């Protein structure tokens, strides 16, 4: 259905909304981590008293409509304001009211910590580390699950996994449905009675994201364990990147990618490039700096180097700056700093994944190429030759990203000031980075700014990428090339 892609909408409203409120607290705080968890919690208590949460009631059972299998989230909390799960600190959510059942409390999504069949132990009665200190109950969450198991209940599952990202200590990822097919009574060596569940995942679901995550953990530690065969090249970057860049074809023995001349930052017309001033916030930029006055009174970035929301064009700190390279304002002048794939596809030709969590506002790479004048363009486009235009990239689909004013009566978006757009093309078909190879979609999780850092003219601002949204590994890049 079409509601389907409704409701995923809805979805990604909603998550836009949770993590530009995350980041507004922060900037807040800041202005004035073990920051983030209580940040994410105030966010999503604030985001319950406007009535933005789904599945307010829990009266859901089975799949959320809009979170799909393989969604990661980084927070407790998170999982509230999405309708998975409703209590941050237990196991066990459930729902007292009754459709099948008889107002019978029946269990409707578990936690399930990282180590298909899941051997799950009850709650309650223990202390204030999780360990058991008396015997178990079969009352409230632990009766639910019996009943669910009595029922046939749908419970959700949402694995809670130790996994690398920017934004907290953890990753939750939504694994889809399982049902509890057995329970029983049993001890521990402490010697306190609990009570144990087996779960099984309901057939014909899609990959569960728990497995996703491990595998592409694996792949960057050690890849031909589980892909024995299609590692072309482990860096066409050539040592061009500060990390590798993996070239993998399973599919056939076209190795095009090695062909192109690796380029890591875009290569402006020689004789281009000095005069300009810099702030001088010698402890990093905080507020009311020269710098904030280019951007339009507002630096593009928060302390997490997460952008705020988009802009016609960033001013990134340079070397008339006297602000260190820890500075906030330095954040695509880094480089790549991600693990990407460029992998062999049919629909696409060649496609762009990331082995690292990619969370909403980050900055991904550069979209480097070669820059032409409108002369140089001209000649190479009057040959026949192809050209991109930076200035065609549709970043539209996200312009909600930083948006507040359906959590805030009083929000007031920061200007966004009206300039002249860009005009200059690149060509890409003889030297290119990883992002040359992202493919094309009107659905683009990643969005396109432009960016000053190294030079001072506005007509030849670098195209600097950030990931829209919170994308798990190894979903494809995509970018609507207009
Ligand atoms: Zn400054
Ligand atoms: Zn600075
Ligand atoms: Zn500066």
């Amino acid at each position: 259905p079409e509601s389907e892609r409704q409701f995923r909408e809805h979805v990604r409203k909603t998550r836009m909304i949770y993590d530009s409120l995350r980041m507004f607290l922060m900037m807040e705080e800041a202005k004035r981590r073990a920051r983030a968890d209580g940040k994410a919690g105030k966010a999503g208590s604030m985001m319950r008293d406007c009535m933005l949460w789904m599945n307010r009631d829990k009266r859901i059972v089975g799949s959320i409509p809009g979170v799909q299998v393989g969604d990661i989230f980084f927070f407790r909390f998170e999982l509230c304001v999405m309708g998975l799960h409703g209590h941050p600190q237990s196991g066990i959510d459930f729902l007292t009211g009754s459709l099948s059942s008889n107002g019978e409390p029946i269990a409707t999504s578990v936690i399930v910590s990282g180590g298909d069949v899941i051997m799950y132990t009850g709650q309650g009665g223990q202390d204030r580390l999780g360990r058991q200190a008396e015997h178990q109950r079969l009352e409230g969450g632990n009766l639910a699950m019996e009943r669910s198991m009595y029922y046939g209940i749908e419970v959700r599952v949402i694995r809670g996994l130790k996994y690398e990202n920017e934004v907290s200590s953890r990753v939750y990822v939504y694994d889809g449905l399982f049902r509890i097919v057995d329970s029983w009574f049993d001890v521990g060596k402490s010697g306190f009675g609990v009570f144990k569940y087996r779960l099984e995942r309901i057939e014909g679901q899609a990959e569960m994201g728990s497995s996703v995550l491990k595998f592409a953990r694996t792949l960057k530690t050690n890849p031909l364990s589980v892909r024995p065969r299609g590692y072309i090249n482990f860096d066409i970057s050539n040592g061009k990147e500060n990390v590798p860049v993996y070239l993998f074809n399973d599919i056939d023995s076209d190795q095009e990618p090695l062909y192109y001349e690796y380029l890591a930052q875009t290569s402006f017309p020689p004789g281009l490039f000095g005069n300009a001033s810099g702030c001088d916030c010698v402890n990093g930029c905080g507020s009311g700096c020269l710098c904030e006055a280019k951007n339009s009174g507002e630096i593009a970035y928060d302390y997490n180097g997460t952008l705020i929301r988009q802009k016609p064009l960033i001013h990134e700190c340079g070397s008339a700056c006297q602000c260190p390279p820890s500075c906030r304002n330095r954040v695509t002048q880094k480089g790549l700093r991600n693990r990407l794939e460029v992998f062999r596809s049919l629909e696409t030709g060649w496609g762009v994944r990331s082995l690292d969590v990619l969370h909403a506002g980050a900055f991904i790479c550069e979209y480097a190429g070669v820059a032409l004048t409108r002369e140089q363009a001209n000649i190479l486009t009057m040959n026949g030759d192809t050209l991109v235009y930076p200035a065609r990239f549709s970043s539209a689909r996200w312009e909600d990203w930083g948006d507040l004013s359906q959590v805030l009566a009083d929000f007031e978006r920061p200007s966004y000031p009206d300039i002249p757009p860009v005009d200059f093309a690149m060509d890409v078909s003889k030297m290119r980075n990883v992002a040359c190879y992202i493919s094309h979609s009107t659905d683009p999780n990643v969005i396109v700014q432009f960016v000053l850092h190294d030079h001072n003219s506005l007509m030849f601002p670098r195209v600097m990428l950030f990931a829209a949204e919170n994308i798990p590994p190894m979903t494809e890049l995509s970018l609507d090339y207009g």
